[PDB]
């Protein structure tokens, strides 16, 4: 597919940044060099989840979404090439692996609609991607990678309170302790009444502290109702 | 027992950056405040993963390496508490998590060699973790939150290599074609090569650029399958 010519790209400028590495004498820019190379080799391992995301079970929403991804990163694996600022070249790759990060999470996701059993948790995952549509589609228009950053980092910590609304609904599907049954239904309807907030926010900032405040309480639940 | 007080320096530190976040003005310095608040919260994520490895790994080397680099992540919280600069919050929490994940990957790493039984996978991964536990110990011993960073680095990719020894491995000896199978066993003698002259480097960055290299063959074959 088009992943043959994508792996291209990234075994090209490994080795430009390969070449810049070893012309350059200050040894914090020799790294900084070897950084980026090295984040474009795993930039690179991202794009083999891509298989497992096209497969037929895969929600429709999700492969819509990872083509997205995908036009966004060669979008921007084509802008390095073009740019000569290794600050610039630095913010392309580390913006195109935040946005193959979004593919690892997107797999993720498929593998918990494949077990999660309750229909909230489906219907709140379908208003989690109907965000995220809207921050790849101004991911899309923007010609800056900083607001592309920015847009990118609110979608990634969305699927991470979707992850986290699923262990959520699991604990209390499960848990025997009346107390953290008590707590896991304050900290859900606490999290859907932030999810909401965040839905009517048109600033990203304003959506990504509303996520912040809904990790912020499940994570106090998770981490009393770990084994230990 | 210690991750019940490093969620509660986590927590701290949340709160202090939400904070902070909610008192500038500055659209761009309210999104780079939220963002370490953000890596701290996966970051006490980091540390349940961690703890359930606790929870189940039996092998005495798995427990340790758990012990010291919570013992690391301690420190640099520590650090990051008494830190005024949100740099250099983001950069302590960063190496945090990039050890938090260098134990999940070595848990990962030591159960797939655990179970194999190729003496060169298992004399290859031997000598990955004895450099990965020389970096280790250089970061422990480093006052440098930069240095540690270089050094965890190294490890993570290191770790990054070792993996893909595996699947190489793996593609060669489930492969069909005759002279895939030989390509794949000239890429491994090649990630060989550079894996000893990475063991002899002194420089983190001459033992990067060694690593880099020989995961850019690995990928080759990786995609070409």
């Amino acid at each position: 597919p088009e992943l043959d010519e994508l792996w291209k790209r990234v075994k090209k400028l490994v080795t430009e940044l390969l070449e810049q590495a070893e012309r350059a004498g200050d040894p914090e820019e020799i790294f900084k060099l070897l950084e980026v190379a090295a984040a474009l080799v795993f930039l690179a391992e991202m794009f083999l989840r891509l298989a497992a995301i096209q497969e037929k079970a895969t929600d429709p929403e999700i492969q819509e979404l990872a083509e997205r991804v995908l036009r966004l990163i060669k979008r921007l694996l084509e802008e390095a090439e073009r740019a000569g600022d290794p600050r610039r070249i630095r913010e392309l790759v580390e913006v195109a692996s935040q946005l193959a990060f979004l593919l690892e999470l997107f797999y993720r996701l498929k593998e918990i609609q494949e077990r999660a059993t309750d229909p909230e948790i489906q219907e709140l995952a379908e208003r989690v991607l109907r965000l995220i549509k809207k921050l790849l589609k101004a991911a899309e228009e923007a010609g800056d990678p900083r607001k592309i950053h920015k847009l990118v980092f609110v979608a990634i910590v969305l699927l991470f309170l979707l992850q986290t609304f699923y262990r959520l609904k699991e604990i209390q599907e499960k848990a025997t302790d009346p107390e953290i049954q008590r707590k896991a239904q304050e900290v859900l309807e606490k999290i859907k009444r932030l999810l909401e907030a965040a839905e009517r926010a048109g600033d990203p900032a304003k959506i990504l502290l509303y996520v912040i405040r809904a990790l912020l309480l499940a994570m106090e639940l998770k981490f009393a109702y770990r084994k230990r």
